[PDB]
């Protein structure tokens, strides 16, 4: 019994950190088979990022010009190229430590582990969510761009973000493997601005889920909904619209527990319309969302009556 | 910018765990050197488990009753004994994995991570603190025994945890590596109940400066405290008194963010006294109580590890 935010064991993450050095600029890289991934502002200055071309000194960099590490080894660069706002470089060896790894694109509200790091050595690792905005609330400070967000499946790691900056409001933007941003952030030093944020819905749902299994039945209530009745009444508490594949998705909990998803849904809606009233929720005094439906499934581990 | 419950990189620790097996019950152990080591209930049935004579079980099995398996490799079991509620078997092959370690028995108010393991696999990877009351709030499932807690300093992992079993009220109970159990919990199935926990608050105090760095300050106040005065308030509201071998172990957040110990003090204080009126610190409604002060330096420093 008991619920927490738990990440996944870094350790296959671990053995694909090195440290990337271009000039005075050093941050980290992933190394995964002959290749090394890192954000392209490696290749900058303090001064580049006013307004950097980036295929302007690409170009004007070589292959030489990268220091990459791991450990105490030094990794010979034979080539690089850019992919959107990531840097691949060509090492002549190839990880030996690689694991079994696919690069995915993940959507808002999903979460993953994040592997901070410094000059190519971890320093901790925490679990984070996709917000609704494309910022994570992630912890990181100068050095830890290049550091790494993922999940795993069976033994196959699934990469789905890399770190590139900070935020004006202390959140943090980045891509994916492929080098696109999450968001409409870009890599310049320009004035840029998250969008509003809003709770996940179906996180929330999945977590007032958990609450009814651990013994948390205080907010339920004999009444049901509709679906687009309970969105016009989210969307005035800045709660993101639930979609039919997030009801899908929280199937197997409502199965579990007895209680549909819309009738769930209406306890939510009399949260957000009378509030808590001093009362709280597992131990939370606010609602949580960033606890997904796989997550409450799985350290619940209940049997369905059927 | 951020701050998060951030876990040790569990690498080093992934590469010891191994699954033990005696008859038909299955644990977790830790294979350091050529020593495996997992609770000693591994040689318990159900029917054990009520009031167990742990000597004559033990004596009743030899080497070829243990099953050590790490990945698809059977470990051959060289010798058994018994160190308090842990069970050492000594095998044939030195793990080359291990990783520079020590054992250290922890105080209340410390924290570590812990890394959960099933049928020697790990799953996941969260941050406790060990209570005042000696129980940790783990996420815990049947089969994580032998799960081990540690924390992490340069490059030498201190094992300061091993998993037992479950309490009553959903808390977790278990042993130092040297298998002496954490509070006045035995190994066998009595009536046992954890005591009233309380609020670390050298903890607290570490968290309202890791706000601080993080610059959320609405909370700070003109006012300055003297330690018995605090003490009289905090222990109204179930927080463990503050000592100055406490006020010492926050010298050098006091010094890196330049507000007194006893400034902080107030603030808490008065917080206590008033509560939030709605406003959050670090997002949170609750003050947290499980990051030491070190534990922010190490996060808002970003310091590294091997």
């Amino acid at each position: 019994s008991g619920f927490r935010k738990m990440a996944f064991p870094s350790g296959k993450v671990e053995g694909c950190m090195v440290q990337v050095t271009c000039g005075t600029t050093t941050l980290n890289g992933l190394w995964l088979d002959d290749v090394v991934y890192c954000p392209r502002h490696v290749i900058c200055t303090s001064e580049d990022m006013l307004n950097p071309n980036y295929e302007d000194l690409l170009i004007r960099k070589s292959n030489h010009n990268f220091l990459v590490q791991a450990g105490n080894v030094q990794l010979r660069v034979i080539g690089h190229s850019m992919q959107n706002c990531v840097l691949k470089l060509k090492v002549d060896t190839a990880n030996p430590k690689t694991p079994k790894y696919k690069f995915v694109r993940i959507q808002p509200g999903q979460t993953f582990s994040v592997l901070a790091c410094y000059n190519g050595s971890p320093s901790g690792v925490y679990q984070c969510a996709m917000r609704p905005n494309f910022t994570i609330k992630g912890s990181f400070l100068n050095g830890s761009a290049g550091s790494v967000g993922f999940n795993i499946d069976y033994d196959c790691v699934s990469f789905c973000y890399m770190h590139h900056m900070e935020l004006p409001t202390g959140v943090h933007a980045g891509t994916d493997l492929e080098g696109n941003f999450y968001g409409p952030f870009v890599d310049r030093q320009t004035a840029q601005a998250a969008g509003t944020d809003t709770t996940i819905t179906v996180n929330v749902l999945a977590w007032l889920y958990a609450a009814v299994i651990n013994g948390d039945r205080w907010f339920l209530n004999r009444f049901t909904t509709t679906l687009n009745d309970f969105n016009l009444v989210a969307m005035k508490y800045n709660y993101e619209p639930l979609t039919q594949d997030h009801v899908d998705i929280l199937g197997p909990l409502s199965a579990q527990t007895g209680i549909a998803v819309l009738d769930m849904c209406a306890s939510l809606k009399e949260l957000l319309q009378n509030g808590m009233n001093g009362r709280t929720i597992l131990g939370s005094a606010l609602l949580e969302d960033e606890f997904t439906p796989f997550d409450v499934v799985r350290q619940c581990s209940g049997v369905t009556f059927q």
